[PDB]
């Protein structure tokens, strides 16, 4: 069926926990063996979301190249993505190691550093032009060059210096800082907005590395933005617009990660994020 008649039809008939249940036993299931070695316990934020073992994001160190992260390849679209959890105390170093080795330009925070009264990732950057952030165990030194903030979301400029090599280059940060606690946005208009942005600014484009992209976990509001952005560039790219089958896309994505999407809600949210941004577009 088309997008926005499927909408208002399960909308009417009240089944979204139902269209959610059969993507969940629909979905890939892959080993996930490297995530579960004990030696790795305290680089996962939640003993129940680990990356594949076949998409994985490798470091570059011969010690433990293990990190909480999965290369998701989208073919037809012609897009990749980094999706991971939050940094924790212990994992900042691994981060931004990856981001220097994948060569990606953005970074892409969907999350506030406390929310519901707890920490939900670590304070991974530095907030102020003048107190540098270095990372002993991989090497890299992080300053803080300029920021923007606006009412739904803040943009960083950051300096990423590897200290073996004395190179520089410069990273985005796209932090949507507005999604609330509970729920999803009640309209998409800002985070479409939002999406925009990160577009506009060459982040997701293919001179680059893939951009990283998380949330706490990894999978929720992450996979939100990057099945809409999937899918609009679907809508462009293709003769037929209403053949683009959102949710064909996403079990497509997590035969990559996970659990992307966590709650009829987020996937609702989704679909009505796709069906207003294609208004815009044209
Ligand atoms: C001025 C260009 C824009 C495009 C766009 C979109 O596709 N969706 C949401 N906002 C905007 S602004």
């Amino acid at each position: 069926m088309e997008m926005e008649k499927e909408f208002e039809q399960i909308d009417k008939s009240g089944s979204w926990a139902a269209i959610y249940q059969d993507i969940r036993h629909e979905a890939s299931d892959f080993p996930s063996r490297v995530a579960k070695l004990p030696k790795n316990k305290n680089r996962n934020r939640y003993r129940d979301v680990s990356p594949f073992d076949h998409s994985r994001i490798k470091l570059h160190q011969e010690d433990n190249d293990y990190i909480n992260a999965s290369l998701i390849k989208m073919e037809e679209a012609q897009r990749s993505y980094i999706l991971t959890q939050g940094p924790l105390p212990n994992t900042v170093g691994h981060f931004w190691e990856m981001v220097w080795e994948q060569k990606s330009r953005g970074v892409v925070m969907l999350n506030r550093v406390m929310e519901k009264g707890s920490l939900k990732c670590a304070q991974y950057w530095p907030q102020k032009e003048e107190k540098e952030m270095i990372f002993e165990d991989t090497n890299l030194k992080l300053t803080l060059i300029s920021e923007d903030i606006k009412s739904y979301y803040t943009v960083r400029q950051l300096e990423l210096e590897n200290l073996t090599t004395q190179e520089t280059r410069e990273i985005l940060h796209f932090h949507y800082t507005t999604w609330p606690d509970f729920g999803v946005p009640e309209s998409p208009a800002s985070f479409l907005n939002f999406l925009f942005k990160v577009r506009e600014s060459g982040s997701l484009s293919p001179e680059h590395g893939p951009v990283v992209v998380h949330c706490s976990a990894g999978i929720g509001r992450s996979g939100t933005f990057c099945l809409a952005d999937t899918c609009l560039l679907l809508m462009d790219k293709r003769k037929d617009p209403s053949s683009v089958d959102i949710k064909k896309v996403l079990l497509e994505m997590r035969k990559f990660r996970m659990g992307l999407i966590q709650t009829a809600d987020q996937l609702r949210f989704s679909y009505l994020a796709v069906i207003e941004g294609a208004k815009f577009i044209m």
